[PDB]
């Protein structure tokens, strides 16, 4: 009955985002609709600022802070998209931001975050080293940590996508969503379920690593990870506390897609729809082509989220070659 | 403005309405989202019409389909013919498959294999012949006189123009308060169709054309008052590599098109880089033309604090070429 985020938080976020972050395209897809024997629409969060949706939740958090909180500075850790989302937000709001990264994060991602204003700190040869440094920085400098998903405002920001979907297409039947730590689907599901709960919200993760999926099937929080994935944005072994709480209550299903199916989805998106997607941005479309949603999607209206496009063209060519 | 176009120009709002009906449930409305990068850069609201995501990878399906569909069954049973190195070939070829029509497409012996493959995959017979358009166009008329196939012009035809104009109707539906529409010009079919649709509905909307500095037949004609050839050399916007505009298109353009601006190869390249890197959409050179004009500063007096639609006309370019043109 009681959840840690409500429609009001997403309506508050809408208002903080009003005139700053903007609605992305959601066109009917020719290729996917023919393939899937139903109407497939593609939500372009890859074309949101910074190249992923992460700006939304990050902008809501950072601007819902008090001046007393903004003076404290802020801090995060990421090798890609979250780093970029907080940085643009830190420039936009003029908040002093620092961002920790491992000592081998893509050079394209390492400059993109500096250009966006925030100070990059390269440190350690793994992800847990990054978190070790953040804890030290918060401890010593007194900066506000910006969670990539497990935060009510972050989730609220993300939810603004759900409003956009129903605003553009409110005879939508299905919404298909990628999951890492769980903020995108959490936000989206609250927005959708609060306004039209008969719209089915379906999650997607890689077979290689799916903490949230494992938690969703288990009934409590648990880890799952064997190896990495092409959907690197969703390489998250253990799902968030707030996010799992919401997903278990509101998400109608979570499906798993293989690496080959992620690749096939990337190929179709760039080749047959002309949109640049990274692996995590192709997860939802992977699930459509897999055949695992056919009974949900056939002769119905289905929205597939393109969560990000931060991938080097050479890597696209490698995968879609 | 509706009645003046009807009475005085060779294509009218009625033709566009006929086309919308023929395309109904076969060709669908492409997206038209606001662009973050271009709005920031232009200090105004920029919307991107994604004909690169239309069937075949460009808008040319609209005109080809409207034309082929408009034929009597007697005409359809004669079969059709066309020549193209890419986008028109694909449009004619798919339209032939959708309508059950017997098509024959002549392509130069040296077109990008991907385009040749795509035209084949559909339905039409691909006749590879000659190293240029003059060679391929020469082979077409032989086919016309020998086999009696109906020729499908790429732009200078009232059904083809009407077909393209359905784009104008979709812009009005999605964005009734649009101020500007920026449109690439090869032969002028796309902009002719859009100009008729837009101006017949709300004539206070500006329709502005774009061509490469390297080849701009329509621009030269426009500014000369006479059909005129222009070509210095080839362009990245190869889809608009047309040295002499159509007769019907020039007539329509010189009445309804507010201006035509020219953009350099650097500007075209910059626009492609922006569309792919900053907006995550694949565009071929011609599909980048309108966006090139916006970023060049050459439309600064029209777009600040306004609503402006940029036509992304096509996305038919090999990912390998996108890589070497871009970063
Ligand atoms: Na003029």
């Amino acid at each position: 009955y009681d959840l840690p985020v409500a429609i009001e938080d997403i309506l508050e976020a809408k208002k903080r985002l009003a005139g700053k972050i903007y609605k992305t395209g959601m066109p009917r897809s020719n290729y996917f609709s023919e393939r899937c024997k139903g109407e497939i629409f593609l939500k372009f969060e890859n074309m949101q600022r910074t190249g992923s949706f992460k700006i939304r939740g990050a902008f809501n958090k950072l601007s819902s802070l008090t001046e007393a909180e903004k003076r404290k500075g802020v801090v995060a850790c990421s090798a890609g998209n979250h780093a970029q989302g907080v940085s643009l937000s830190c420039a936009m709001l003029g908040i002093d931001g620092k961002v920790v990264m491992p000592k081998g994060a893509p050079k394209s991602k390492v400059a993109a975050t500096c250009d966006y204003s925030a100070e990059v700190v390269l440190h350690g040869d793994n992800f847990n080293d990054t978190i070790a440094k953040v804890s030290e920085i918060v401890e010593t400098e007194g900066r506000i940590f910006i969670p990539p998903y497990d935060d009510p405002k972050v989730i609220a920001g993300q939810g603004t996508i759900g409003l956009e979907i129903m605003e553009d297409l409110y005879d939508v039947d299905n919404v298909i969503v990628p999951i890492g730590g769980g903020g995108l689907i959490a936000g989206i599901a609250i927005a959708i379920k609060s306004i039209n709960p008969t719209i089915k919200v379906i999650g997607v993760q890689a077979e290689n690593v799916h903490g949230m999926a494992a938690s969703y099937y288990t009934g409590e929080i648990t880890t799952h990870r064997t190896t990495g994935t092409l959907a690197d944005g969703c390489d998250v072994s253990r799902p968030g506390n707030l996010t799992y709480e919401i997903v278990r209550e509101l998400v109608d299903d979570i499906v798993l897609v293989s690496e080959d199916e992620i690749r096939n989805s990337m190929i179709a998106l760039i080749q047959r729809n002309k949109v640049i997607t990274e692996g995590a941005g192709a997860l939802a479309c992977a699930a459509l082509l897999s055949g695992k949603l056919d009974s949900h999607i056939q002769n119905r209206k289905t929205v597939s989220i393109i969560s990000g496009g931060n991938i080097d063209l050479s890597r696209v060519s490698q995968i879609t070659g």
